[PDB]
């Protein structure tokens, strides 16, 4: 009968793994404040990823409920 | 036939932009290649979760056009 596909989706970092990330530093490096500045947005942008992923999902589910009464 | 719009959610960054970002040197600085390493991952898995919106949001778009052609009651 039905059959249904299976797709895997690999991550190497979670927001909290970022959040916690602690780098060396060395004679000369980047500027920790900018470095910093950048990593926020990342870890705001990992936040919404998985906001809107969990939205998509929750909408996926809605439609194929909708059509078991089909 | 009557449709809506939202803007639910807001991103700050690309992944090319994660790619090409040049950061300010100073002293005593985090080790660049320390950080590159990371935002190498980073850039990886921006890719990702963006190719798993996109194929949601086409299966999904496939579930409503299968929908509006069913039958209910
Ligand atoms: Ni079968």
């Amino acid at each position: 009968g039905s059959h249904m596909t299976s797709e895997q989706f690999e991550y190497h970092l979670t927001g909290k793994e970022i959040l916690e990330k602690e780098f060396k530093t060395g004679l000369r490096g980047y500027s920790p404040e900018d470095v910093d500045e950048f990593l926020d947005m990342v870890i705001k942008d990992y936040s919404t990823f998985t906001q809107e992923i969990e939205a998509l999902q929750a909408e996926n589910i809605r439609l194929v409920q909708e059509l078991d009464n089909a």
